[PDB]
């Protein structure tokens, strides 16, 4: 079934879990509530999101998803775009859209491959400053000279050699880009999450309307994306429980390294959590597919009530890269 073993190795995590569990009881309730007016995810968002032709949209989908982690930081970070006022996602999505609508190259793996620390914070600016500037300018880097070398500087050609497997295309891109490799260990075990490179392929399947490049016929067999948003929203539904200690550190916003059992087992009951989730909306009629019960959960996230728990802080590491 798990042809990537996210959720084989994950679930070793949450059998095992000190500071985080499932209450299965808010899980069967809350799918009750959501099964009954039938929720739907979001469609994919056409305001913020760049379109363009076929090659040149799906290296920018590349992009995009190569440098999609960790905004949260004091001062925060925050773009002036279309005479609206954006941060987190929304800011980098809006930073990308706004270079190329002013003709930065990003779509080009000659421009990315060179891409200098300076063409970045431009890229970027607003009040404060993107968190780990320097890291995602490597990333960028490190995503053209790939696409140049290996794929004709054309992202489409690593798509096809996936043959419409979303599965076969996740593992194509961690094989191919370094920086999309999302491992971790728990108790010596290695678990696997893959975040940013599951996230890539839903976006092709939401950007080209599940057609062309974005057609996948295994869609199903993607899991939640591991992030810092949805595990906020299901300790929010009551879904994901966290212990004295982990409760208090979240409360208190003090960061958690990255790969400590503690943000291991966050990331791996979120992907329980959604998972769970998914079987009881099923169970109760309302059939959707892991990565849009992620969608949905991450949409509310966006607007959850003031002086809700904050979400675990942990400074994305790319020490092996
Ligand atoms: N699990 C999950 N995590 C997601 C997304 C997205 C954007 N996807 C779009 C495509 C289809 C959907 O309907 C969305 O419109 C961003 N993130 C993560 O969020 C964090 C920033 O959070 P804030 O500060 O609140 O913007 C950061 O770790 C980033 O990696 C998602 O979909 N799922
Ligand atoms: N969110």
């Amino acid at each position: 079934g798990d042809r990537l073993g996210v959720l084989t190795t994950t679930r070793r995590v949450v059998e095992q879990a000190q500071a985080v569990w499932i209450d299965h009881d808010a899980v069967a309730q809350i799918a009750e509530a959501f099964a009954a007016r039938q929720v739907t995810p979001p469609t994919w968002n056409r305001e913020l999101h760049w379109s363009d032709g076929r090659e040149a949209l799906a290296n920018y989908i590349l992009v995009l998803d190569a440098v999609n982690f960790c905004f949260w930081g004091e001062p925060r970070w925050r773009i002036e775009y279309a005479g609206a006022v954006y941060d987190g996602y929304w800011a980098l999505a809006a930073s990308l859209k706004r270079a190329l609508e002013q003709g930065v190259p990003l779509t080009d793996a000659s421009y990315l491959a060179e891409i200098t620390r300076d063409d970045v914070a431009t890229i970027f600016a607003g009040e404060g400053e993107i968190p780990l500037l320097d890291e995602r300018a490597r990333i960028l880097r490190e995503t053209g000279s790939v696409l140049a070398e290996r794929f004709a500087g054309r992202f489409s050609d690593a798509i096809a050699a996936a043959g419409r497997s979303a599965v076969a295309l996740v593992d194509i891109v961690t094989n191919a880009f370094p920086s999309f490799r999302d491992v971790a260990t728990y108790r010596g075990e290695q678990v696997r999450f893959y975040k940013r490179a599951q996230i890539l392929v839903s976006d092709l399947y939401g950007a080209f309307d599940g057609s062309d490049l974005g057609a996948f016929d295994d869609l199903g067999e993607l899991t939640a994306f591991a992030d810092y948003k949805v595990p906020q929203v299901l300790h929010h539904l009551g879904i994901l429980r966290y212990a004295p200690a982990l409760h208090d550190r979240l409360a208190r916003r003090e960061e958690i390294p990255a790969g400590s059992p503690e943000e291991v087992e966050i990331r791996a009951a979120t992907i329980w959590g959604v998972e769970e989730l998914r079987r009881a909306l099923a169970s109760r009629g309302h059939a959707l597919d892991a990565y849009q019960v992620d969608w949905l959960l991450w949409d509310e996230g966006q607007r959850l009530p003031a002086g809700t728990l904050p979400y675990h802080r942990t400074r994305t590491i790319f020490y092996l890269e």
